[PDB]
RNA sequence: GGUCCGGUAGUUCAGUUGGUUAGAAUGCCUGCCUGUCACGCAGGAGGUCGCGGGUUCGAGUCCCGUCCGGACCGCCA
RNA sequence: AGGAAGAC
RNA sequence: GGUACCUAACCAGAAAGCCACGGCUAACUACGUGCCAGCAGCCGCGGUAAUACGUAGGUGGCAAGCGUUGUCCGGAAUUAUUGGGCGUAAAGGGCUCGCAGGCGGUUUCUUAAGUCUGAUGUGAAAGCCCCCGGCUCAACCGGGGAGGGUCAUUGGAAACUGGGGAACUUGAGUGCAGAAGAGGAGAGUGGAAUUCCACGUGUAGCGGUGAAAUGCGUAGAGAUGUGGAGGAACACCAGUGGCGAAGGCGACUCUCUGGUCUGUAACUGACGCUGAGGAGCGAAAGCGUGGGGAGCGAACAGGAUUAGAUACCCUGGUAGUCCACGCCGUAAACGAUGAGUGCUAAGUGUUAGGGGGUUUCCGCCCCUUAGUGCUGCAGCUAACGCAUUAAGCACUCCGCCUGGGGAGUACGGUCGCAAGACUGAAACUCAAAGGAAUUGACGGGGGCCCGCACAAGCGGUGGAGCAUGUGGUUUAAUUCGAAGCAACGCGAAGAACCUUACCAGGUCUUGACAUCCUCUGACAAUCCUAGAGAUAGGACGUCCCCUUCGGGGGCAGAGUGACAGGUGGUGCAUGGUUGUCGUCAGCUCGUGUCGUGAGAUGUUGGGUUAAGUCCCGCAACGAGCGCAACCCUUGAUCUUAGUUGCCAGCAUUCAGUUGGGCACUCUAAGGUGACUGCCGGUGACAAACCGGAGGAAGGUGGGGAUGACGUCAAAUCAUCAUGCCCCUUAUGACCUGGGCUACACACGUGCUACAAUGGACAGAACAAAGGGCAGCGAAACCGCGAGGUUAAGCCAAUCCCACAAAUCUGUUCUCAGUUCGGAUCGCAGUCUGCAACUCGACUGCGUGAAGCUGGAAUCGCUAGUAAUCGCGGAUCAGCAUGCCGCG
């Protein structure tokens, strides 16, 4: 009874797939394989804010491209990561991996982290009102052509459970060359369990 | 205490008169309508006649003994 | 100026 | 009384509690309890996360005290002179005449009762206050002043209120000249109708309501033309017009009579206003006595309607309504606005006058009163609203209110023939009852508009048999969840055993599931005893890599505690998803205006659309989510791209397979294309609507995907997750068998039919979209059959499923429980699987059941749509009537 998941209708005919290969008749055990990359990558590099993953197939090599968008606290001395994660995805999948990373400029307009930095103020306890107002501040002073923001759950209050939306400029979900960039997030707090959608307009596609 | 009428579906009354084959409402059950109940509308139901004897076209309609009701009389010094 | 229709 | 004080000699040691901590009201956190125990001054708190209950800690107020109770004053402007009100909140007497009472126009003299101001005597002393002194200020004790007086005598002032004398005319009356009136009481007269009676004509119905019926009528009704009787009320004139103090007063004439208004200036000269008690009127209904009684008509009766219907509706109909004489004395007796007087912008009608400008002509204008309306400033109000006919600004007098019930009640009085009228408590109980406005919802309220909503049709549902779900019922369990639309061929896109959770039986404790401590450093499989499960022991039977000989690379096992697991409860503890209203067209914000405020505006109004879609006025101007477009697919063509298609144009063969070539269908990239693009008529020329043309389609071409803010505490703890519960020598685990598929019943959804718009048999057909390597499986052979055999081809535009049926031509049946229909039943089989009894599908036989198109009601359907006919596909070893898709 809510709109339909806007990432997954615009894949296929404006926004290219995070997976660019085929598998014929081991298509179930390649996706088995590679999901268990994608969690590895998300439990170990959560700290260091991954909004996408992205993977090849070269005639059994692999190849990751890791979308982090700061070299900073994330490549260590600059060769410690790809170290510690070639031999370490060599072990877990024993084929031939190779890893890239890649940075967003202007890295404020990236929904999986906007909705992590919300998630990530929520586990700080920070007051979620808060966290919706500086995020929105950040958004703009960073620029974009719009922002709708919701947090549902227990919001502090115990007995109640209601949602806030928070919106600035023009989120159209029905225009179809739109570019919504689409999150959702979990935050666990002693509270309880509270979600978050951010999704943002950033731009057209003629 | 005598006299006269009745004892029928869960309830109230026809069939007691018309010796053959047991009926009408109400109530009960199922379905339909309405969000639900009530109304309302479609179908469905048991009774052998207070208890025992007899006899015939044939005993529920005939009579007797008992029980339960209703009515009348139970007077004269 | 052209039907009676209850209750939660 | 050796008491306070003064000198001293030693000890921080003997000496602090009460209340509160949600808001008022300064001061908060955890644990128990979980509509129980309890708190509470009011709001109210507690039905598993209690800042409101009890603890524990901490804080806050106060302090030798601190709280509760009781009483009084405040806040209470909540009995209001200071200091309230009465249209709608509680509150204007039903209205008049007036006694006592309360107020009084201007001027001029006069007294000092009221008024103001000195003098004297008094209002004792302690008390409050002002200024000083003493006990170690202090509490207190003193010393000197201020008064708590409408106080008594007396002096002074005369403005105002009073007492007196004399003027004045505006307030108020009188006269004089005019005007209007449904003002009242009595007597009389008139016409149209209704009823009743008599007669003439006249046939068969009249009346009545949503249909109806009771009634009246062949003893002559109703209609119709006459003539009498009697009662009531006076059509049009008739007017938000007139008159009256109020109730009220409408036919006309007469007798008597009450007022009102205009003008004058001839008078009297403050005679005035209000009015408790008192007296008098006073709608309708009611009562007493005597009349009258046409119509209407409580009561009452018959007829309906309804579940009942003592009611609305129909037919009758007594008291009453009418007159005279009395009584009662009430109404939403209303302007829900007491009377009187005076000031305060205007516009416009109407009633009765007066005066002026060329008229004694018609009318035209301007003053002018006294009504009677309607709009509308300042001003008032809480808004509505009032506004020279105040609810404005004032002054006098009167009446009345002080929260809602109980109550206009009980008691007690005065009236009354009576019914009742006037006056009118409390005990007790609640924390609200209200007034006016706003936002929604709703209406058997109105106005436009839409949708298979109803209407027009087609085909079904219950009726029969069967399949699959739900409730009930029994069992060892029939695992749970869902419950009107929006649960019931739903989660399940597949239960023989695992699935499986549920039941029975026999078995486990770091367990198969994640990591640390220590070894062996590689573990297992093959056959037995029980074996069905763990287990216990046996035959080879705990068997890698780096290795400065130290040790590591986590796979396998072994013993240990931290442990892990919960498809167990809580969807009302939650995120995450979903349906619904609903593809309905709406839902809001910024800035600014209007409003005391909630709010409103934009977003309403007009014209069209499917639309809050577009445009024109508008205190609005804009913006956002929605709508429409962009997306996909189906609809024609150009270029490129021709194999694993096309065989056109050619030669070849039954396999048209081939030798050769892309123009066509075909697969598909870029497009070309349809967008209000032209004409006419409407529409103020705008937006739009209708009819026309190359066109494949004209007015979003068809369909999909797309589902706003929100509602239903809607559904899911069955993917994951703090919150509690039991375990961890067990609700957690292993397996065997059973159950989820039972069955007197009722329902939801579907399938197969009841037939000759057919059945059976025989022959010719037309070929969409998907799936295929632990597979799809062609040919051929065997088989009265599902199937079996070796098996060519295919990792797919080639090979297989793929042999499409309904369709078209022949014979039969001739209307039947039949050559329909195929369900149950026995026999014999095929396939899958360790295993088809519980509980699979399919085939050959035989058996042939109910059923002859289905009541109440009820479902779907508008340019391949319903209906039929098949075909694939998904979960899966096997199982379709379920679901998805295609023709």
């Amino acid at each position: 009874g809510q709109k339909v998941n806007p990432v997954g209708l615009r894949i296929g005919v404006i926004r290219d797939w995070e997976s660019k290969w085929y598998a014929g008749k081991d298509y179930a055990d390649f996706l088995h394989e590679d999901l268990k990359i994608r969690e590895y990558i998300s439990k170990r590099l959560s700290d260091a804010s991954v909004s996408k993953v992205e993977i090849e197939r070269a005639a059994n090599r692999v190849n990751i491209t890791i979308h982090t968008a700061k070299p900073g606290m994330v490549i260590g001395k600059g060769g410690s990561e790809v170290e510690a994660l070639r031999k370490a995805l060599n072990s877990l999948t024993g084929k031939r991996v190779h890893i890239n990373i890649l940075e967003i400029k202007r890295a404020d307009l990236d929904a999986q982290l906007v909705a992590d930095n919300i998630a990530r103020q929520l586990e700080n306890r920070v007051s979620f009102r808060r966290a919706q107002k500086q995020q929105i501040q950040r958004t703009m002073r960073a620029g974009a052509q719009g922002v709708k923001t919701m947090v549902s759950g227990r919001l502090g209050g115990a007995d109640i459970a209601r949602s806030e939306y928070y919106s600035e400029g023009t989120v159209p979900l029905h225009t179809l060359r739109a570019d919504i960039d689409y999150a959702t997030s979990e935050a666990d707090t002693t509270y309880g369990k509270l979600g978050v959608k951010v999704w943002i307009y950033r731009g057209e596609v003629l």
